[PDB]
């Protein structure tokens, strides 16, 4: 049987805050099966739990947010949350003493080390996985999302830049998910963000966390880090990777082929809420039998 896992040991990792500049604090926790992902904010006491759902998402100016009933919110966590699927994270308390996930690099490479660290934990309790069974699309003008039925998992991407810094040769980009492809392809590629954007934030007191050592950042016509990119495509990668975290909100893998145009956090989470209100789009699916596992969930 496939079981759902959690972390076998409490961790935790110190970084600044994109929004508040500040340091936060990062924990990680066990947690027993079926409990899901739970963000949990520790600055405010008594403390809030946020279960990651797709209903609670909202696609705010910078990154993302989940929303409790009141509309107090947790920050930053789409990348994280990447990882959480990257490497097969069922059940887990993420705790911060602060409104927002640290920022790191920008990517969700720092979360992967730390998710090492805390090991694994498989737990005795089968891990349900959403097949998509009814292809199922949702649209935003000329922007699109889909999931078709697929005995797998496989993204395929297109973003529509036109910013000279990233060249028609790097506009799309399309993998069959694994742990060891989400490691190695995707978890190292950084959030990007317009100088002069980034710039009038801070003018007004927001983005205070941003740098250099954050985000890949461009003016009019170039990429002004002083390294460069990690990957010719890399601002591709990155919204692949922030689609993998999107799509996880529901806490659960999906079996099916993903594809997107233009999209982004909103669509990409329309098209979540669209799958699961369907009652017939979708089944849960489990594997006592471990051969039955699509390769794309095999362990990392
Ligand atoms: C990609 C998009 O969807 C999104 N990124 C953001 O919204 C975003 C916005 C701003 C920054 C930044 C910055 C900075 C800076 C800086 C550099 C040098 C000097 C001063 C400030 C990073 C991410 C995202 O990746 N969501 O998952
Ligand atoms: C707060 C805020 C804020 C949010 C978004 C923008 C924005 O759309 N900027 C434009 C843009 O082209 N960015 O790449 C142009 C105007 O540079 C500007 C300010
Ligand atoms: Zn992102």
């Amino acid at each position: 049987m496939i079981k759902q896992r959690t972390l076998k040991r409490i961790v935790q990792a110190t970084g600044v805050g994109l929004h508040t500049g500040k340091k936060v604090t990062l924990t990680l926790r066990p947690a027993p099966a079926n409990t899901g992902v739970i963000y949990r904010r520790t600055d405010l006491n008594p403390p809030v739990d946020f279960p990651a759902d797709a209903k609670s998402v909202r696609d705010t100016m910078l990154c993302t947010c989940l929303v409790n009933e009141h509309d107090v919110r947790i920050s930053t966590v789409e990348h994280l949350n990447a990882a959480l699927a990257g490497l097969g994270i069922d059940n887990i308390v993420i705790e911060v003493n602060a409104p927002e996930i640290p920022i790191m690099d920008g990517s969700a490479a720092p979360f992967v080390y730390l998710l090492l660290d805390a090991g694994i934990d498989e737990l005795n309790c089968a891990k349900k996985f959403v097949r998509i069974k009814e292809t199922v699309r949702v649209e935003d003008g000329d922007k699109w999302a889909e999931f078709k039925p697929y005995n797998g998992f496989s993204l395929d991407f297109t973003i529509d830049f036109n910013h000279p810094a990233i060249d028609s040769s790097n506009q799309r980009y399309a993998m069959n998910f694994s742990a060891d492809a989400f490691m190695r392809q995707i978890s190292r590629a950084r959030t990007f963000g317009f100088m002069r954007d980034i710039e009038y934030l801070q003018s007004r007191g927001l983005c205070l966390g941003g740098s250099f050592d954050c985000a890949i950042v461009v003016d009019d016509y170039r990429v002004l880090n002083e390294d460069g990119l990690r990957f010719e495509d890399e601002f591709v990668r990155h919204k692949m990777l922030d689609a993998i975290g999107d799509l996880f909100m529901c806490g659960h893998n999906i079996i099916g082929a993903f594809t997107a145009y233009k999209s982004g956090h909103a669509l990409n989470n329309k098209l979540l809420q669209a799958v699961l209100a369907k009652q017939e789009a979708w089944e849960y699916v489990t594997f006592q039998d471990d051969a039955e596992l699509p390769l794309a969930f095999k362990a990392p």
